[PDB]
């Protein structure tokens, strides 16, 4: 009957690549995820949470070319993302959906560790293109870590693991009543306790969305994650003639594969998280496909339900 | 016993006169506030609304000097600013009350109507300071309302009155289970029907956040509207040896005296539509004396229960 779903967007459904960060552009897309994510609503409770590469960048961008106030920092201008995009979300799926069904776009703040070791290895480039003379100025002004960009630098930020969502009483309590509910927006707002482990503060950081929506998932007692992507499958032999998609494999085959690694690594490693940590499913496939991966009839199903692996 | 309290957070309790728009400046004013408001959550059940006018005016700000990208329109704006200082009020009050306490932070749309008189006459000053020259450009390829600005001129926008806010349902079902709930941030998002009433669309305005937390007040059935304002009532004869701060007055006295006109008219009179809406009390008054404003002891006090002024 009734399932406890976490639908987690992919960057690329709310904005694609070639196409400037417009409101107007992203409405389009959110649309038509929402046409897509509404299908598998009626019977169900529905988590849906995203990423926010490009509105958190746009954000950075423009705070960095104002000269006459100092910026926000990365925390905060995560916060303003899930404002942005859930708002968007909230109202083309309401469109959508018989008005009784209640909405709530909860901003989400999750708990980092100070300890861990993406704090001495920034990876995601964020801001303007500096030449040599303004990164070089800007690191010795404000700490910053950058990574070189061609002949020229882009700051970097720490990518830690998520350690616990603050809000999932919330959720669950709105979820409970039929609420269809959006948050932990691009990954969550880092957040991290000072060394007494009394004061929480955000942090300049950044959190993959796939690692924290199988984190939700988990602390949400969801019946399946869906990863939702740009492809409708992982698949073996990619471009050959036994190329096959992967219907469904648990986490011991697909790492031995090697699908922890390439460009598929994050959410093949959320999903097999998922898997793990709670014997139920993370499917990795398309929103037009979302009511076949309900069924379980498309989607990359990662599963320790069942060892070894199944084609389609 | 236990009640059902409203707190509308003015601006100036986010942001004083004379400071720059930062993270840092923002901060240890919201610090200030959730001290004073954590001392009326234990045993109550507390919703906490806020303004947004120096946040919102920075993103106009910001996004209008960034050429390279079409800057998002300020509905949108609005959703970004309730991210932004929702995240810092559940972060500040969080750290203040026992983590058992639950927070949430809500994205709150608000419907408008489409023939509020505000639409054709818009007020409320947002973006840069232009010439006459580029006003007049601006003007001719967007439609805005422009007002004199010193020899300059600067966009004005609509203001309407709130008409209904979306998540109601939400928010009631948070507060049954204990949360404190932060919510019509800024007013709320401003949103408004096609000529049909089936679609949703934001709109280009703002809304007074007075006006939106008597509303929010009313569908909520707060027993207590709380209007935090920098001063600790309204006064008659101020400035004069007669000058007497008023500790109770029916609508009908207020209206009769002037205090529906004048520097505190919004907040009277919003006051005043909570009063007569519910029976029950809105009190104008400082977070300072919170604690005393719940007892009945402080801040001036509208209601319809007794007829006439009384004061202290």
């Amino acid at each position: 009957n009734a399932m406890r779903i976490v639908v987690a967007l992919g960057g690329n459904a709310l904005l694609r690549r070639g196409e400037p960060m417009t409101a107007d552009n992203q409405r389009e897309n959110v649309r038509i995820a929402a046409e897509q994510i509404a299908k598998v609503a009626p019977g169900n409770e529905l988590v849906i949470a995203h990423g926010n590469g490009p509105q958190v960048g746009l954000l950075a961008l423009q705070g960095a070319a104002y000269d006459k106030v100092s910026p926000y920092p990365l925390d905060v201008l995560g916060a303003e993302t899930e404002g942005m995009i859930g708002y968007m979300i909230e109202q083309e799926m309401g469109n959508l959906l018989p008005f009784e069904v209640p909405f709530a776009t909860i901003l989400t703040q999750v708990e980092v560790d100070g300890k861990d070791p993406a704090f001495q290895n920034p990876t995601k480039p964020i801001g303007p293109v500096y030449s040599r003379e303004e990164a070089e100025r800007l690191a010795a002004e404000k700490g910053w870590s950058i990574t070189p960009d061609g002949d020229k630098f882009r700051r970097v930020v720490p990518s830690p693991r998520p350690k616990r969502i603050f809000e999932i009483r919330p959720v669950k309590w709105l979820l409970e009543k039929g609420t269809i509910v959006i948050c932990a927006g691009g990954g969550g707002i880092p957040t991290m306790y000072d060394e007494a482990g009394k004061k929480l503060s955000g942090v300049e950081a950044v959190i993959d969305k796939d690692l924290c929506s199988s984190l939700l998932a988990q602390e949400l007692v969801a019946d399946i994650l869906i990863i939702a992507t740009d492809v409708d499958a992982a698949y073996v032999d990619w471009g050959k003639p036994t190329q096959k998609a992967i219907a469904q494999a648990h986490p011991d085959e697909l790492e031995r594969l090697g699908f922890a690694a390439g460009s598929m690594g994050p959410k093949v490693q959320a999903a097999i998280e998922f898997a793990r940590a709670t014997g139920k499913d993370a499917v990795i496939g398309s929103l037009a496909d979302i009511v076949a991966i309900t069924e379980g009839k498309a989607g990359t199903r990662v599963s320790t339900r069942k060892a070894g692996i199944e084609y389609r």
